[PDB]
């Protein structure tokens, strides 16, 4: 089997990207926000606080006729933004691009917090990382993916972001259409339940490629691209009036500046940036401070490569017994 289904960003910065799932007989659907870097698929629900719902679609397990309570299971997330929710559990059906898993662990949100209440396009996360950082207690449960793959042509999905614009998620195949010469595939650690491996080094603008090991992150969920200081203040200094501000919290750049593109290394192949990506607008509503898409990783304790970078390749998620991660130029 597979499925393919189109990703919409949620707003004009990209802040995050929304993927139609069907859940439940008949189906309910719900935009949910799919994310590499977690492994809980949870929804707003009839269950959810009423006071922390405010323009969101709900699942209500109570008007599918495959739902069934998943009898003990409870769940919370945190996540690294300092947002967070939990709830209880049912089983069932849930399809994603015509590619439908029976049994899967629908977790419903009994609270969330405030920046998903404020965030009334995303009815919840689909979570696609591994199934070891699953938070369901006391059984911990399998990600869609996880389910699905058995069943899929081949055991991989692909990331297909878009730059102001629509993308696609395909499960069981790779769209030798959606990509431009060769995907370079590189190893993949699942030691921390992340999609984790190594870049092979970064430029700045026409500079130099600069060869250095940086372990990170594939992580659909981020917004930006989270990289060592080091890295970081030699992109934004090639940016005039480019700074840290620490009361606005990271780097900001004169809205009136052109953004030098951004290389990543996989391999020896090598992933471009351009600069318009890197630009998140104004820090408020009418400054002409704007806030850069590449801020450190110091504090964070990992490397990210958000959607900042994703969306500038097609990313294959290989699943294969030894996960391998691919990207090409599209």
């Amino acid at each position: 089997s597979t499925g393919s289904a189109t990703t919409t960003p949620i707003d004009s910065l990209d802040d995050a990207y929304i993927t139609p799932v069907q859940i439940g007989t008949p189906a309910q659907t719900l935009n949910l926000d799919f994310d590499t870097g977690s492994s809980d698929l949870w929804v707003f629900s009839s269950e959810t606080t009423a006071s922390e719902v405010d323009g969101q679609t709900i699942y209500t397990p109570s008007k599918s006729t495959t739902a069934k309570l998943l009898s003990g299971a409870t769940w919370s997330i945190s996540y690294g933004d300092g947002s967070s929710s939990s709830g209880d559990v049912y089983t069932d059906t849930v399809s994603v691009g015509g590619l439908t898993v029976t049994g899967q662990a629908v977790e419903s949100a009994k609270k969330v917090s405030s920046s998903f209440t404020e965030d009334s396009t995303i009815d919840g996360l689909l979570g696609l990382a591994f199934s070891t950082l699953n938070t369901v207690s006391p059984t911990q449960q399998k990600t869609f993916f996880d389910n699905a793959k058995a069943s899929l042509d081949s055991p991989v999905f692909t990331a297909d972001l878009g730059y102001h614009a629509p993308g696609t998620y395909n499960f069981g195949f790779i769209d030798t259409t959606a990509y431009t010469g060769s995907i370079t595939y590189t190893a993949v650690s699942t030691k921390q339940g992340f999609w984790e491996w190594t870049s092979t080094g970064y430029a700045v603008g026409s500079g130099t490629f600069k060869s250095t090991s940086i372990d990170g992150i594939a992580d659909t969920g981020t917004t930006l691209l989270y990289l060592p200081a080091t890295v970081v203040s030699a992109y934004w200094a090639q940016v005039s009036g480019a700074k840290s501000s620490s009361s606005v919290g990271g780097y900001v750049f004169p809205c009136s500046a052109t953004l030098p593109s951004f290389t990543f290394g996989v391999g020896s192949a090598r992933i471009v940036i351009p600069g318009d990506y890197i630009d998140f607008g104004p820090i408020s509503t009418g400054s002409s401070s704007c806030f850069g898409g590449i801020q450190s990783s110091a504090g964070i304790g990992i490397n990210i490569f958000g959607d900042v970078a994703l969306k500038a390749a097609f990313v294959v998620f290989n699943g294969a017994t030894t996960p391998t991660l691919g990207f090409a130029s599209k």
